[PDB]
């Protein structure tokens, strides 16, 4: 009946089992009060409990690491992130040498959350893309551009036949073509493409402006044809992405991207675990593809907590499975062993690996196509480049 | 600091040879992707504006600070264009955190400031001239509505100017926001025959987002003292249209929960100065609280001297009542006075429900304090005619 938290921290030995106790109470009733004997059982009820104390090392200068797991009653929230958050990492994250690692939530809590719209499944029928990895490309650049000379940039990317285009995350200026002018424009270049393609692809627009005409520019922009709508949900907040994954107005699938998470996972010691952040806290609040940092780029969440994030987008639950769009050293030759990582329920999530192909965007795009057509028939990829000249070159630019 | 940009700068580790490139690549990377058209969107193009170096280790990595000029001009006057942009791919580059944001008054002019601030919290509560005292609850989940107005009337008979929910008072199972405020309305007056004050409320505004400008409304026009809003939390944007809007007409008391997260590494995230004190005076908290200097654990010496100054600059904005937080008893007043002046809220818990003599005494040995501060007799002195005092400073010194 109560959400479970394991932190570690680090302290003095003889401190950690008052501390614990302190932090039971004071984070859930607050304290005791003078009150008769049966009010005082029926507020035990609404108190916190010490789950338990682990000891991972002693330092020579006296100071412990310490895990502590902390029961918070569930009757103590109200169904909302800052609830959640203020209650087990509100107060106590300021409390020196201390990190979130792990929240064990129970179900009548986790169903109080919108948890995904679409989900896996439902962002392949939307897309009509089965069965093997979805690819998506990034603006290379977006500020300064006209509407113009965007659509062409989106062209050259279509034209790769790319099932998804998501604007650079930091595109925020609407002086030279608005949001919806975008969703607009890149529809109708979609739909010439694709009479060559096959496959009109799709565009993720960037969610901005303020929070209180975001829920209404979100439906426009689902009403005016977006494939999905680009969150930065860490700069918004979670509780105000949850009211968009929760609208069914907002008919359209959400592109969770990561920015500003890394300021309060990166350090080993403060903060929060990214496998939370990235991962559990992005699928409750409604994500259907997920961002986060490969294993293949110069900074990593590291094997545990990238192996944790993905058992939170798809384990078992209440809430749809949401598909992992890991970032950084994504190229056609990585592709067969992000089969092995991921499977077929992958974004391949290009940036660099479409803009940087020596023959253009296009080329780029028809690269990831041929390596996915390689794995699909158990060629290598060194073999299948010989047919085909955008693996090729992709091959020979990054290995 | 240049008119048309805001100039970040960040601490980060990194080999020495790599520093120029890694700016100018995040000055190009972060403002316009990448390259007669070119002065045309040379406007967006950020630029490095400093690169020094701090320390050098004996693995060929240095410590450096790096500034960026970032145009306003592709920002959209939200904390999240700002954050996305300074702090958002960028966060994740490993060991780099935010240090400073100098940013122009024409983008400072995008956001709310504080409606009241501090001379407007003074006009509406009539209290001038000497620090504010303010009482936090020190139960609330589990208790009934009546428990809580009687506990609420202890704080308040101590003659406070402010008591505040708990911020981890969520549930509204036993007593709604609404019943309270309009319950805790009713006993202040009650109380303010006898003491002279009506002792405003502090609520906790909580519930999902699509409801609660409008529920700031309500309890504003309920009789609301204030908003306590756990700001992190939410969102700093959130919180602006908050402060935007005129008829959310209370002060907002800003939390600093869940901002530890972001600042309580010396290597990585956003300086405790920007999250709690810069970053606040632009989403429009009237009042600030931030942990003191005589708690357990700081902010350090040079941040909280920083975030005070992010409160009370002269600039665009109102200025910011701050309210430190741990360690703070009646015995520590004069050392509060001359760090902090009297624009300032002596933000007590434990220091007024931990008296000897219960909340009323409490409150009175805070008033007694400054009874002894602003005419200048010691605190010793002055508790001979002043039990409550006198036994404050029996119990903490
Ligand atoms: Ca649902
Ligand atoms: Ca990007
Ligand atoms: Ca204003
Ligand atoms: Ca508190
Ligand atoms: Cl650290």
């Amino acid at each position: 009946d109560a959400v479970v938290a394991t932190y570690r921290l680090r302290d003095r030995k003889d401190k950690l089992e008052a501390r614990a106790e302190g932090i039971a109470v004071g984070l859930t009733i607050g304290t005791w009060t003078d009150l008769p004997a049966a009010r005082k059982s029926e507020v035990a009820k609404h108190c916190g409990r010490v789950e338990g104390i682990r000891v991972l090392d002693e330092r020579p200068d006296g100071d412990v690491v310490a895990e502590i797991d902390i029961a918070y009653p569930v009757a103590n929230l109200n169904g909302t992130f800052a609830s959640l958050l203020v209650t087990v990492f509100g107060k106590l994250s300021m409390d020196g040498e201390i990190r979130l690692e792990r929240l064990q939530m129970p179900d009548e809590l986790v169903r109080q959350f919108p948890g995904p719209k679409f989900g896996v499944e439902g962002v392949r029928r939307r897309l009509g893309a089965y069965n093997r990895p979805l690819v998506m490309s990034i603006f290379k650049a977006c500020a300064g551009l006209t509407l113009d000379e965007l659509v062409e940039a989106f062209g050259e990317q279509a034209e790769g036949g790319v099932d998804l285009v998501k604007d650079d995350e930091i595109f925020f200026t609407e002086a030279y073509a608005t949001p919806e002018d975008r969703v607009r424009a890149y529809a109708a270049k979609a739909d010439e493409i694709a009479q060559r393609t096959g496959r009109r692809t799709a565009y993720a627009v960037n969610l901005t402006g303020p929070v209180h005409s975001l829920r209404e520019r979100a439906r426009r922009l689902a009403e005016l044809g977006a494939g999905a709508l680009l969150v930065n949900v860490v700069a918004y907040g979670y509780d105000v992405v949850a009211d968009l994954a929760r609208d069914p107005d907002v008919d359209v699938p959400i592109l969770a991207h990561p920015a500003v998470s890394g300021a309060l996972y990166g350090s080993p010691n403060y903060g929060i675990a990214a496998d939370i952040v990235l991962g559990q806290l992005m699928r409750l609040a409604g994500a259907d593809i997920g961002i986060f940092p490969s294993m293949y780029g110069s900074v990593t969440l590291g094997r545990e907590a990238t192996d944790r994030l993905l058992q939170h987008l798809r384990a078992e639950g209440p809430h749809k499975p949401v598909l992992p769009a890991p970032s950084a050293g994504i190229y056609p030759g990585l592709v067969p062993r992000l089969y092995q990582d991921f499977g077929v329920d992958l974004v391949l999530n290009a940036g660099g690996g479409i803009h940087g192909h020596p023959g253009g965007a296009r080329m780029g795009g028809r690269a990831f196509f041929d390596a996915i057509w390689a794995v699909e028939h158990g060629v290598p990829l060194e073999e299948a480049a010989k047919d085909r000249p955008a693996l090729r070159q992709a091959l020979e630019k990054w290995g």
